[PDB]
């Protein structure tokens, strides 16, 4: 992986945490 795959990697990695916590805030609004 070259440092543009390493940034597009933090890029996914630091989007896949805030994808976690939209499923965590989504569970206490409205699921499914």
């Amino acid at each position: 992986s070259t440092r543009k795959q390493n940034y597009m990697m933090n890029f996914s990695r630091q989007h896949g945490l805030r994808h976690f916590y939209n499923r965590r805030r989504r569970s206490l609004r409205r699921y499914p």
